[PDB]
């Protein structure tokens, strides 16, 4: 798989100066480094298809890991759910693979699944700052994969903007 650190460094535990700086800089957070270990482990052992994918900056919020990726032409959406459960056993936290997307409506549909989303509103302040609102049926709120405020923080981090959930 394509990643932001050296395979040797990640698997070694011993970082070259270049990788170590990335971790100090914060570009590869510490929990991201653990993912990279378990990811490379999980492709040598279990998923040759992983080597076609691409790692992307990933976020952690509370008990939840959100992994952003680009799936290679080898990676079944099923296999990603398989990869998620693999990660969720090696690491303690819950794992959610989201494929990297540039619209906020795409990544909100993926995360909030199994719940279904009603719609997404963009809004532009007089400031010009853009905010987003993901509408969900009251029924669906019971199907959210994590409490609504953690999903809000998650979505807000990924797209570096304000994201809010309206249970209407
Ligand atoms: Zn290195």
């Amino acid at each position: 798989m394509k990643i932001p650190l050296d395979y040797i460094c990640v698997k070694s535990g011993l970082l070259c100066n270049r990788c170590q700086s990335l971790v100090e800089k914060g570009e590869v957070e510490n929990f991201e480094v653990d993912l990279l270990k378990q990811l490379i482990e999980l492709e040598e052992t279990q998923f040759r298809e992983l080597k076609d994918s691409t790692y992307h900056k990933s976020y952690k919020v509370g008990n939840l890991l959100i992994l952003i990726v680009t799936s290679g032409s080898q990676m079944s959406y099923q296999k990603w759910i398989k990869v998620a459960k693999a990660l969720q056993e090696k690491i303690g936290l819950r794992v959610r693979i989201l494929e990297k997307s540039n619209s906020i409506k795409s990544t909100a549909v993926q995360l909030l699944t199994p719940a279904r989303v009603l719609g997404v509103n963009t809004v532009w302040l007089p400031d010009g700052t853009v905010q987003y609102v993901v509408r969900i049926s009251k029924q669906e709120k019971r199907f959210l994969p994590a409490d609504e405020t953690s999903l809000e923080e998650a979505l807000s981090k990924i797209h570096s903007t304000q994201v809010r959930i309206r249970v209407e």
